[PDB]
């Protein structure tokens, strides 16, 4: 090694979105679970594999000093929410205003197993990340769709960068 990785990652988006339940899945493959109490549980951690070393991740769930440490940002709408989906202009407006000058960002368009309800277009949101040059993935909590590839995606970017300078 001998580095050791803590990368502090930040939920963001509309309340109703899905962010803790995106965060019971991926640090407890938990979903509306009878037997977890997630109230008022401010951050989850696990951690991942990469490049042979162990990065543990510290997730935090719901100005400058919001984003303190933060290395990485979710930036969460729901696909069966218009309003959400419009009010993520707002969040990146936000975000670079207030967070570190570099943070590594990405949009999850969550509740993707709801398609009879769906009011967001998986090609509206990837033109919206396309336009900010960020990356972007359909998730289901509740299915467990690229839960994972989410975290690990944005894992990747940071220690890529770290792993520079
Ligand atoms: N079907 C479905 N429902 C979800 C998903 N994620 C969250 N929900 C539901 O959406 C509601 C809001 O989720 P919550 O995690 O509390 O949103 P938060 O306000 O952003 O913390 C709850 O009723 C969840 O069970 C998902 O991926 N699929
Ligand atoms: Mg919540």
């Amino acid at each position: 090694g001998s580095h050791d990785y803590l990368f502090k990652l930040l939920l963001i988006g509309d309340s109703g979105v899905g962010k803790t339940c995106v965060l019971f899945r991926f640090s407890e493959d938990a979903f509306n679970s009878t037997f977890i109490s997630t109230i008022g549980i401010d951050f989850k951690i696990r951690t991942i594999e990469l490049d042979g070393k162990r990065i543990k991740l510290q997730i935090w769930d719901t100005t400058t000093a919001y984003y303190r440490g933060a290395m990485g940002i979710m930036l969460v709408y729901d696909i069966t929410n218009e309003k959400s989906f419009d009010n993520i202009r707002n969040w990146i407006r936000n975000i670079e205003e207030h967070a570190s000058a570099d943070v590594e960002k990405m949009i999850l368009g969550n509740k993707c197993d709801v398609n009879d309800k769906r009011q967001v277009s998986k090609e509206r949101g990837e033109k919206l990340a396309l336009d900010y040059g960020i990356k972007f993935m359909e998730t289901s909590a509740k299915a467990n769709i690229n839960v994972e590839n989410a975290f690990f995606t944005l894992a990747r970017d940071i220690k890529a960068k770290m792993d520079k300078k």
